[PDB]
Formats: structure tokens, C-alpha cells, sequence
């Protein structure tokens, strides 16, 4: 069964691991420990095709990262520190995948928060920059979470023809 | 305002690593199964500075300064069973009337924890815990001691069944 390999990505508190845990086990955690990094499995179905989604959820102090197919970068809305840093993990992504087309996405969680500091227009053009999808999503209220999560393994079923 | 906790349950559900982690942020990965101990932290919970004073049992066959008197003082338990030990979930019961006799009351401030809820190898679902949580009245609560989720939920809940019970 196809396994695909994905990472998550970005500065620690926007919600990488509250992203994952949604996806997992369907449930928002309020509290996760900042500092643990691991891999999770899950079968989905994707466009009628079910398989099996690896994902790495980074703590960010390398198995996963040498074989990882696709990424999600993450940052919040509320936060535009985070957004400052997308750059910084763009350029570590090209690197240990030596490819300028590394199937990705850009997350902007946190959009169930109403103090926004970074709006769609920045994200939008930020992701066009690098020629990838942008998508808003919360981990608490499951807004877009199986869209950023399918859009990146979509990316990587074109990126693999 | 000093709340006093008791986690009781099933041998190797979690309870040491559940306090542990409450009191000192990280994750015990061997406590001596035998130690009945009580440790207190000051938290704000609500906006209110309190100090959580909580005894994590061990079912001492010895003598223990605390549990001898903590029961009598007692406000809150935690009845803590693990995700992935049907056995530890089918003595919850054993532990609720166990504290309903402690405590000469029907209306004991108490939370349903579901712990090692960080374990693929489930034997108990979610239903199963909130059906026995609803015949009881009481919250339940998921929890791993391991990634912390939950855990302040649990021990932030029975304090706030302890302020509703207080009046
Ligand atoms: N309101 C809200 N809080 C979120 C969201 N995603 C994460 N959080 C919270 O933000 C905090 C940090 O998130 P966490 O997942 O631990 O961050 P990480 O370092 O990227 O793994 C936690 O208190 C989460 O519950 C979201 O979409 N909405
Ligand atoms: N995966 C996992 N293991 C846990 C968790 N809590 C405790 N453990 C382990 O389970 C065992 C029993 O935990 P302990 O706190 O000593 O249990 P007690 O006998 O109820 O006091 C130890 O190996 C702990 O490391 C948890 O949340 N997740
Ligand atoms: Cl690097
Ligand atoms: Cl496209
Ligand atoms: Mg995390
Ligand atoms: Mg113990
Ligand atoms: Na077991």
C-alpha cells in the first residue's frame, strides 16, 4: 500500500502538532509537549485511492527528512514571527532534498483566532512566490485540515510523474 | 485555598507519571510502583492562585502519614485507568465504591481518566469510558502523562468539581 512521507514544519507553538493530532485521532489538543518530535501513521482515502499517510511532526532541536516526499509549512495568523521564519525552513527543505521542486504547502493555522496579524494577501503571495498552494486552516475547529494534508500528498502523486 | 487530590488506580495505569508530569513538567519514565507519596504545586487555575496538594496511591500495604489522613481531608479524585488495559478499566468501578465508603458521601468530586491515550494499542474506546463517566455523573477525560495532553484538563477539571461542590 502507498505510504506517503510527510513532515511538518515551522516555529514551535503554531500548531504543528495540534495540525497532526487533528489529522491522527480526530481531536483538538490543547496541550501537546513542545519539545516531542514523531512520526505518526494513518490510512486515508485520498480522491478514492486509500493509503497510508507517515507524517513527522517536528519539534525542531535524519531518516525521516532524507526520504520525506512532502512538506507542510506552518505558521499562524496571529503570529508574524513565524511567518518571518517561512523562509528559513523554504531554504533547510531544499537542501536536505537538494531539489528546488519539493511538493509543499503553505499552512497559515490559527484562523479561528480574531487577532490576525498576517492576512490571506501575504500568505497568497508569499506562496505564489514559491510557486506553491497556501491554505488556512485551524486544528481546533478542523477548518482546511484534510485540504493542506491531501493538497501536499496531490502535489507529490504529480511530482512522482 | 489548598485542594486536596487523590489519584487512585489500577497498578501501572499511570499515576505516578500523571502527578509527575502535573508537579515537575516532564515525563517519568520508571517510578518505584510501591511509593505512595503527596506532592504539592501552586498553580493559577481560573485566574485563582490555589495550591494542589495530591496524593498519588501505590496501594500502600505499609504505613503512609498522608493517605491515613489524607482520605479523611480528601476533596477530588482522579480514577485514572489506561486506553490499552480492559482490566484496569473493569476495577474502576472497585475504586469508585471504594470512595464513596472513604468518604461516607454519593456526592464525591471525581474525574473518569482515560490515560495513554499516546498508545495505537487501545482496548477501551471513547464510548465505552464516557458511558461508565455518564452512569457516574462525571467527567471523563483522555490523557497521556507521555505528551502531556490532557493532563492539566483532568486535574483542572476535579479542581473545578471541587469549587461547585464547595457550594
Ligand atoms: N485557537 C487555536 N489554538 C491552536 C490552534 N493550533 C494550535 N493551537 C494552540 O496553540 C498552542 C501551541 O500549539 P502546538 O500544537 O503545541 O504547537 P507546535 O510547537 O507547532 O507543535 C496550543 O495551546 C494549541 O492548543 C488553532 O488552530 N487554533
Ligand atoms: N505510553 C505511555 N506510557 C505511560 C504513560 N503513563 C505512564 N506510562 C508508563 O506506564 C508504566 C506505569 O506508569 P506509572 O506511573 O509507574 O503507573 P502507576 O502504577 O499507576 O503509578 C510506566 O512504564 C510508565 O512509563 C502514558 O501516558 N503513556
Ligand atoms: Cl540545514
Ligand atoms: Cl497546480
Ligand atoms: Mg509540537
Ligand atoms: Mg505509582
Ligand atoms: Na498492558
Amino acid at each position: 500500500m502507498t505510504e506517503y512521507k510527510l513532515v511538518v514544519v515551522g516555529a514551535d507553538g503554531v500548531g504543528k502538532s495540534a495540525l497532526t493530532i487533528q489529522l491522527i485521532q480526530n481531536h483538538f489538543v490543547d496541550e501537546y509537549d513542545p519539545t516531542i518530535e514523531d512520526s505518526y501513521r494513518k490510512q486515508v482515502v485520498i480522491d478514492g485511492e486509500t493509503c497510508l499517510l507517515d507524517i513527522l511532526d517536528t519539534a525542531g532541536q535524519d531518516q525521516y527528512m532524507r526520504t520525506a516526499e512532502g512538506f507542510l509549512c506552518v505558521f499562524a495568523i496571529n503570529n508574524t514571527k513565524s511567518f518571518e521564519d517561512i523562509h528559513h525552513y523554504r531554504e533547510q527543505i531544499k537542501r536536505v532534498k537538494d531539489s528546488e521542486d519539493v511538493p509543499m504547502v503553505l499552512v497559515g493555522n490559527k484562523c479561528d483566532l480574531p487577532s490576525r496579524t498576517v492576512d490571506t494577501k501575504q500568505a497568497q503571495d508569499l506562496a505564489r512566490s514559491y510557486g506553491i498552494p497556501f491554505i488556512e486552516t485551524s486544528a481546533k475547529t478542523r477548518q482546511g485540515v484534510d485540504d493542506a494534508f491531501y493538497t501536499l500528498v496531490r502535489e507529490i502523486r504529480k511530482h512522482k510523474e
